[PDB]
């Protein structure tokens, strides 16, 4: 069932910038292009983790490859990848390899679930939301465990709000959210779950981390969704005939919806920091 919502790499290709990046883009400064943003965005995931050299990397939903090319390239740190998609396995072993490097590059069809290897830091963008609710408590226990005694986490998610908070903006507002909320996690990422700010921190806490003030990125990302849907919208007749009006249809609401939704502030999308005991002042 959710399988019919599958859609091929092709339309991603098609809205996105050459870097394929499928997460809030950091324009600062403000006129950077959305690639270059992109760049930035995975810069200020990287200068939070005390990274240094010979130190290991972990990437959980590593993507096309490019946050762990870039920890390589900038901190001269081994690194390992987790993805569940073979296409982007493919990709990443290539993109690894094309790095003149003497340090290590693995990356791993599988989930963190899978994974019990020490490593130094770690790195997730926009994967846990493709978790689910029941599995938070295992993850920063997994997390928290594979990293040494000055270990650090950025994890950066989209968010909802709990259903109390948001009934604070009005029922009207509240209920159509909800629904929005419930067609992302239907038909643009099937079984997923958007957790709350609050959930990221607390379950962090529980594990034993540091959490500071989690970094607010909405602005960013209702630039990158404008940017998004701006450039899909004008590839309409190239993406409807690489997949059907259906899916165009599907994903132009999702990124004009989103878009709209970030500008009420009835969602955001959260860059949260977990440090270790440990971890360095
Ligand atoms: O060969 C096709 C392909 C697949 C994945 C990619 C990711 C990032 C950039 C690219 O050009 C890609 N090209
Ligand atoms: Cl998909
Ligand atoms: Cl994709
Ligand atoms: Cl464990």
């Amino acid at each position: 069932i959710q399988a019919h919502y599958d859609v091929s790499d092709d339309f991603f290709a098609l809205f996105q910038d050459p870097t394929r990046t499928y997460s809030c883009a950091y324009f600062e400064p403000p006129e950077l292009t959305l690639e270059e943003a992109q760049y930035a965005k995975v810069d200020l995931n990287l200068d939070k983790l005390d990274l240094k050299p010979g130190m290991t990397l972990l990437d959980i939903g590593c993507g096309w490859g490019t946050t762990m090319r870039r920890a390589v390239e900038r901190f001269d740190v081994n690194v390992i990848g987790l993805t569940l998609s073979k296409n982007q396995h493919a990709r990443c072993e290539q993109v690894l390899a094309s790095i003149d490097t003497n340090r290590s590059r693995q990356v791993l069809l599988q989930g963190w679930e899978d994974f019990a290897e020490p490593v130094d830091r770690i790195v997730s963008i926009e994967a846990f939301e493709h978790f689910g609710h029941e599995n938070y408590d295992d993850f920063f226990k997994r997390c928290f465990n594979i990293m040494p005694a000055d270990g650090r986490m950025t994890v950066q998610s989209s968010v909802s709000y709990h259903p109390y908070e948001m009934a604070a903006r009005g029922k009207k507002l509240s209920f159509e959210t909800a629904r929005f909320i419930k067609f992302i996690v239907t038909e643009i990422f099937p079984g997923g779950r958007l957790p709350s700010t609050e959930m990221m921190v607390e379950h962090g806490e529980k594990a034993g981390f540091t959490v500071p003030e989690p970094l607010s990125l909405r602005p960013h990302y209702i630039k990158t969704l404008r940017i998004w849907g701006d450039t899909l919208q004008s590839n309409k007749d190239k993406a409807i005939e690489v997949t059907s009006e259906e899916v165009y249809n599907r994903y132009m609401k999702y990124l004009r919806g989103c878009e709209h939704y970030f500008t009420d502030e009835m969602l955001d999308c959260s860059l949260v920091t977990y440090l270790k005991p440990g971890a360095a002042a």
